[PDB]
């Protein structure tokens, strides 16, 4: 079997990409956050407490011919960001882009911070980092994709996010159409639940290429590319103008600027981000003072590929036996 669904950005900043997800009997058609970060597949519903929910569409099992509680079962979770979210468990069957998952165990939010009641256009997440990241208590629970493995041709899933724009993932297949030149493959550790790998150095525009080796995770749930200290002050340093502001919580620089390019090596090969897309605009509304998409990891004690990098390439999350990364340009 295969599946294939578009990711579509949340707002005109690729702060996020949802994607549509068929949940239960009728089909409830939830639009997800397919985070590569986290391993929990939780949404909005009938039992989110009330003044928590704000514009989001909730699943509701008892409306589901194909829901049963999970019996005992809880959920609680926490995120890079600081937000969370908490609840119980179904099992119902789930389908993206046409691939379905039966007995998928789909948590219900019972609460939700803040910032997941203000962002009306996400319904949830859907967790596609390793299954021992599965917060689900006592018993602990499998990602869909693990779920479909050995449905799928071949077992594989790929995201190709688009700037400003929608983009795709795929499940159990390849597609060669997608991309650009060759795929470029890389180890992956799965020692902390995440697609680690390590990158092989940097460029900022069209400065020399630094050979060095940047440990850090795919993160289609993160928004932006978390870098060593020496690596952000390095790209920031070719702004004119450009400051790391506590008071704003990063690296900012004049709206006026025209950003250099960013080069992260994957093996032998090399992906370019586009300066335009390391450009987060305006601080706070009519600011001349727009937000960096390349930030210092320093403090969150792991380095983070998020969208802002993600989105530049092809990129293949190969759950074969022993998981692989591949990056092609596109």
């Amino acid at each position: 079997s295969t599946g294939s669904a578009t990711t579509t950005p949340i707002d005109s900043l690729d702060d996020a990409y949802i994607t549509p997800v068929q949940i239960g009997t009728p089909a409830q058609t939830l639009n997800l956050d397919f985070d590569t970060g986290s391993s929990d597949l939780w949404v909005f519903s009938s039992e989110t407490t009330a003044s928590e929910v704000d514009g989001q569409t909730i699943y509701t099992p008892s409306k589901s011919t194909t829901a049963k509680l999970l019996s005992g079962a809880t959920w609680s979770i926490s995120y890079g960001d600081g937000s969370s979210s908490s609840g119980d468990v179904y099992t119902d069957t789930v389908s993206v882009g046409g691939l379905t998952v039966t007995g998928q165990a789909v948590e219900s939010a019972k609460k939700v911070s803040s910032s997941f009641t203000e962002d009306s256009t996400i319904d949830g997440l859907l967790g596609l980092a390793f299954s021992t990241l599965n917060t689900v208590s006592p018993t602990q629970q499998k990602t869909f994709f693990d779920n479909a493995k050995a449905s799928l041709d071949s077992p594989v899933f790929t995201a190709d996010l688009g700037y400003h724009a929608p983009g795709t993932y795929n499940f159990g297949f390849i597609d060669t159409t997608a991309y650009t030149g060759s795929i470029t493959y890389t180890a992956v550790s799965t020692k902390q639940g995440f697609w680690e790998w390590t990158s092989t150095g940097y460029a900022v525009g069209s400065g020399t290429f630094k050979s060095t080796s940047i440990d850090g995770i795919a993160d289609t749930g993160t928004t932006l590319l978390y870098l060593p200290a020496t690596v952000v002050s390095a790209y920031w340093a070719q702004v004119s103008g450009a400051k790391s502001s506590s008071s704003v919580g990063g690296y900012v620089f004049p709206c006026s600027a025209t950003l250099p390019s960013f080069t992260f090596g994957v093996g032998s090969a090399r992906i370019v981000i586009p300066g335009d897309y390391i450009d987060f605009g305006p601080i706070s509304t009519g600011s001349s003072s727009c937000f960096g998409g390349i930030q210092s990891s320093a403090g969150i004690g792991i380095n983070i590929f998020g969208d802002v990098a993600l989105k530049a390439a092809f990129v293949v999350f190969n759950g074969a036996t022993t998981p692989t990364l591949g990056f092609a340009s596109k």
